């Protein structure tokens, strides 16, 4: 258990580190059309670390390299490498040749000065992709061989560069985190480069064939499962200079209390379920109190003290007045999405628990069509703030149609939550008087302070037996 409070605390700076990454952005350049050029070069590569970071890789690569043993290990991970190499090196190439098909899949409504500048950034972050490729072949390894510690934490490294890049960036500008993405890439894959340069060499492809016919299958539907991300920019891309950038600022900070609330807390009650299948109902709403016991508080403190959170953690240097005021409704729109998230995130995985992955799949189709739809009706007219109300309108639709399936729901709970966190939020209006730019600390203090005062109070009898 030791390990597992140690990988808390990296993950908790690890999250921080990205929190800090992005305060520097916004005092350095704040919300521009160079810093929209900055997230389309970069948004292929990150686009691709995050398909990798959902087993892409490592669910064909691990079974195929795990079944072999001597030199037939060898031949096998040079096999993968070299036929990655040649398809990447030709794709990059061609990125050379014609940036405008990266550029036109991300920010096709951008501006002129925009996509010139993005051209010439991809230049330094497509090559990126290379050692990303191979940063996940030697994740893949050190899994096989037990290690998931150390190497998870490696995307700490690319987000160090990155700020080292910001902050010489008075005297460069954009190229210079440009160029610190680049590096951290490198770098990342350099911190565990020992898991593939221990193997032998081949001049061989023999395997790669075989590779292919289980990677590509899974790796595609995990780009499709994760297309939102991409649908979300392109559509932005068309409103006003800075809407990417706006996107990228508050889904960012959202995403904090997205995985604290509506996935972390609930992970460890559903983790019984596996164990004790056949007490599936009580499990789930077990799980589904805990998820709306912190995302339904965390939601109205999050949008009651939006503006001033924003303000804290962004508003310096480049980032306006202006900036805050968009930034800060964006985020309430995602934010009411929270809820309905965490209860989505808590079902879908109790299915999965039990081996059910068709009534996950629909929902998360429907989820994905939705948003897509939303997005291009809502996006399209309002910009980012549309984008973001469509993210949790799915969210809500998809809710809907698991709640339909499980036909189970907390709903005494529910509703004890929810007083308690709109008495929450009466007594932090009623502390809402100074205006100093620090005191939302305070009211979130005092917020969690009523919160768990009148939680205790309807939960007396529950704590007793716990106590
Ligand atoms: C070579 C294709 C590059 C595609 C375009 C990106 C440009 C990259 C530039 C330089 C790459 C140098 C890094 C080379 C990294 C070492 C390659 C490797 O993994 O060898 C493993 C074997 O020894 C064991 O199987
Ligand atoms: C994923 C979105 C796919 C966008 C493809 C594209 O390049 O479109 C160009 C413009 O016509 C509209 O984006
Ligand atoms: C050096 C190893 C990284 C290879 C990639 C380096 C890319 C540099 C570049 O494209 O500059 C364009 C002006
Ligand atoms: C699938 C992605 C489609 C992107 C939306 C779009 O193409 O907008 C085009 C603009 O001209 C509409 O205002
Ligand atoms: C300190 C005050 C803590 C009050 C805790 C009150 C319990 C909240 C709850 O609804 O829990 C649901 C289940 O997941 C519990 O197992
Ligand atoms: C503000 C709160 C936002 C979060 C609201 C999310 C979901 C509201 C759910 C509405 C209630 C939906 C209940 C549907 C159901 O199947 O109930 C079955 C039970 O009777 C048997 O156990
Ligand atoms: C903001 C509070 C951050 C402090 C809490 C940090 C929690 C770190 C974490 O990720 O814990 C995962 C665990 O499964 C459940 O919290
Ligand atoms: C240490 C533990 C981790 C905590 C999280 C810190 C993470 C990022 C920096 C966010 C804070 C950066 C802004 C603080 C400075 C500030 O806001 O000063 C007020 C300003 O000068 C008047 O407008
Ligand atoms: C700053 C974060 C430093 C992160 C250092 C990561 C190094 C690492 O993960 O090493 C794993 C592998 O087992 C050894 O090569
Ligand atoms: C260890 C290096 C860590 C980060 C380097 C960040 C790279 C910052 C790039 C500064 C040089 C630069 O940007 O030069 C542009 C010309 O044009
Ligand atoms: C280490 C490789 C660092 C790569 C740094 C690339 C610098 C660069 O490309 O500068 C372009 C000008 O324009
Ligand atoms: C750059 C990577 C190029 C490596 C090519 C290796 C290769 O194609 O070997 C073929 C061999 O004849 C049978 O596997
Ligand atoms: C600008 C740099 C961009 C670099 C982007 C690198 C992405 C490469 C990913 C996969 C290999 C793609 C080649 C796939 C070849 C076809 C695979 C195949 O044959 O799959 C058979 C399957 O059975 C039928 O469903
Ligand atoms: C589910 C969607 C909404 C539930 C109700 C959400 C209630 C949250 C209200 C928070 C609030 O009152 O915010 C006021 C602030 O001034 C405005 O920016
Ligand atoms: C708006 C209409 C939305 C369309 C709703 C129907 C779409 C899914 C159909 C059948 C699921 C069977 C395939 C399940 C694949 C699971 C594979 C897996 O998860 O492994
Ligand atoms: C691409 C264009 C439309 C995709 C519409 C959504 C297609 C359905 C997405 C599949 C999905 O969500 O899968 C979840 C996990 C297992 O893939
Ligand atoms: C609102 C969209 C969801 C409407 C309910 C869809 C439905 O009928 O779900 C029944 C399904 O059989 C349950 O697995
Ligand atoms: C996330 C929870 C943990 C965070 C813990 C942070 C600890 C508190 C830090 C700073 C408080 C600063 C409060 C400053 C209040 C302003 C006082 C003031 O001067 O008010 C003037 C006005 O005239 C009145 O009437
Ligand atoms: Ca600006
Ligand atoms: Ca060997
Ligand atoms: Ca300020
Ligand atoms: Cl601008
Ligand atoms: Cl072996
Ligand atoms: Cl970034
Ligand atoms: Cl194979
Ligand atoms: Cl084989
Ligand atoms: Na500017
Ligand atoms: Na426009
Ligand atoms: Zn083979």
């Amino acid at each position: 258990l030791f390990s597992s409070i140690l990988f808390s605390i990296a993950t908790f700076f690890s999250r921080i580190l990205g929190l800090f990454r992005d305060v520097l952005f916004a005092k350095y350049f704040g919300v521009s059309y160079e810093l929209d050029a900055y997230f389309i070069a970069i948004m292929f590569p990150f686009f691709l670390r995050k398909v990798f970071g959902e087993g892409a890789m490592s669910s064909a690569f691990v079974p195929l390299y795990s079944e072999k043993s001597g030199e037939e290990k060898d031949k096998f991970l040079s096999s993968v490498i070299n036929g990655f190499s040649l398809i990447i090196l030709a794709l990059v190439i061609l990125s050379y040749f014609f940036p405008e098909l990266i550029i036109n899949l991300f920010g096709a409504g951008s501006s002129h000065e925009t996509k010139i500048l993005a051209k010439k950034l991809l230049l330094i972050t497509s090559p990126s992709i290379y050692f990303i490729f191979l940063w996940a072949i030697s994740y893949s390894i050190l899994n096989t061989n037990n290690k998931f510690f150390w190497p998870a934490l490696t995307p700490s490294i690319s987000n160090i560069t990155i700020i080292i890049g910001t902050f010489l960036s008075t005297k460069y500008g954009i190229i210079s985190p440009t160029i610190g993405f680049l590096i951290g890439s490198i770098l990342m894959f350099f911190s565990i480069i020992k898991s593939i340069i221990k193997h032998k060499y081949y001049f061989t492809i023999k395997h790669f064939p075989h590779f292919l016919k289980l990677f590509f299958p899974t790796f595609m539907t995990m780009v499709v499962s994760q297309i939102n991300t991409v649908v979300d920019m392109n559509v932005v891309s068309f409103y006003d200079k800075g809407s990417i950038s706006y996107l990228q600022y508050a889904s960012r900070f959202y995403l904090l209390p997205y995985g604290l609330f509506a996935v972390s807390v609930s992970t460890v009650v559903l983790s019984k379920i596996s164990n004790d299948r056949k007490n599936f109902n009580y499990h789930l709403n077990d799980a589904l109190k805990t998820t709306l016991f912190f995302t339904i508080p965390s939601m109205v403190g999050l949008i009651f003290l939006s503006t001033p959170i924003i303000r804290f953690f962004y508003e310096h240097g480049a980032f306006t007045s202006k900036d805050t005021l968009i930034t800060s409704k964006i985020l309430i729109a995602y934010t009411l999405g929270l809820p309905f998230y965490g209860i989505y995130s808590t079902i879908s995985r109790s299915y999965h628990a039990i081996k059910n992955t068709k009534t996950p799949f629909i929902a998360a189709t429907i989820v994905s069509l939705s948003n897509i739809i939303l997005d291009i009706i809502f996006g399209l007219k309002y910009g980012p703030i549309g984008v973001a109300l469509a993210t949790s309108i799915a969210g809500i639709i998809g809710v809907l149609y698991l709640l339909f399936s499980v036909k189970t729901f907390p709903i005494k709970d529910f509703l004890k939550i929810s007083l308690n966190s709109l008495i929450m939020l009466f007594v932090i209006y009623l502390t809402d008087f100074t205006d100093n730019e620090f005191w939302f600390l305070i009211q979130i203090l005092i917020g969690i302070l009523v919160y768990l005062i009148f939680s205790s109070i309807f939960y007396r009898d529950l704590i007793r037996r716990f106590l």
